[PDB]
């Protein structure tokens, strides 16, 4: 579990982002999953963004990185279900032309770099 002397060590928070994606005419979402299509209740592991598409809205914001890690989807907690049901979601979403990924972030603390060569003051 812990490696090393372990007491007062701090962790960093983490944010959650909404991706609004609009069904483009030709690539609505353009977007890719990894799983599976057995399973025993869930997934064993979070969807991540398997591809995003390019010249699509899930690219265009580039602000879907590929592997990322959804939380949920519209507010659908992805913990469940079949890969296939979090994809039908997705081109559900296709009908409002708006679909909601709930992404999942680091935060920088209070903390000082190293001194180094690299990060500037600005």
């Amino acid at each position: 579990g812990s490696s090393g002397s372990s007491g007062a060590g701090q962790v960093v928070h983490t944010e959650t982002t909404e991706v609004v994606l609009t069904a483009d005419p030709v690539t609505g979402f353009g977007i890719q999953l990894q799983g599976s299509v057995f399973a025993t209740e869930t997934l064993s592991s979070p969807p991540l963004i398997s591809y995003i598409e390019a010249d699509s809205p899930a690219e265009r914001c580039g602000v879907l990185q590929i592997g990322d890690r959804v939380m949920a989807i519209n507010g659908i907690p992805t913990e469940d279900s079949t890969f296939e049901e979090a994809n039908q979601l997705l081109r559900d979403s296709s009908i409002t032309s708006k679909v909601t990924l709930e992404i999942e972030f680091d935060v920088a603390e209070s903390v000082i770099p190293s001194s180094g060569s690299g990060p500037s003051s600005g």
